[PDB]
């Protein structure tokens, strides 16, 4: 079921969804809960014949943009903390309601003033996911379990943002303070 995509902000979140591919037909819709502003209303409609997805009255904001082929590729494109949050992907009459569950974490590094270096992320995580703010190429600085970790008065230099769940990292971001 699941797919999580990991991104910073400004880049671009690809889903590929790559089920049964046989010369079906379908309706497929899109619906997605942003995580902090979750205003009712996003989604997409879009329509399978002979492998050539199309759009069926979209939504607007984020601006999902559909593969116009197999192999259905949803890609929301110059993402944002505030897109992040997760959605479910129904696929129909295949034979029954497919469904696919999708989701968007968001990372944003900044130095907002130069007491200030900040990494923040947004969405869907879980619990055993910490943050954490290093140098470069040496060793944890701040390894806080929140959602956003601050550091005071950085040294100058490259500093590297990651997420990481267990050994695991999701995902890492760096900035030239």
């Amino acid at each position: 079921t699941s797919i999580t995509a990991y991104k910073s902000e400004g880049e671009s979140a690809e889903f590929s969804f790559p089920l049964n591919l046989g010369e079906e037909s379908l309706q497929g819709e899109l619906r997605w809960k942003a995580e902090k502003a979750p205003s009712s209303q996003s989604w997409i409609t879009f329509s399978l014949k002979n492998q050539k997805v199309s759009v069926q009255k979209s939504t607007s904001n984020p601006k999902f943009q559909l593969s116009e082929t197999l192999p259905l590729t949803l890609q929301i494109p110059q993402v944002s903390l505030q897109f992040a949050g997760s959605g479910n992907l129904t696929l129909t009459l295949d034979r029954g309601i497919l469904y696919q569950e999708v989701n968007l974490v968001v990372m944003k590094v900044t130095q907002p003033d130069s007491n200030t270096l900040t990494c923040e992320v947004m969405g869907p995580t879980s619990p055993k996911m910490r943050l954490i703010l290093k140098q470069e190429n040496q060793e944890a600085r701040v390894s806080r379990q929140e959602k956003v970790i601050q550091v005071q008065a950085p040294e100058a230099g490259v500093w590297q943002c990651l997420l990481s769940e267990g050994e695991e990292v999701k995902m890492d971001s760096k900035i030239q303070v």
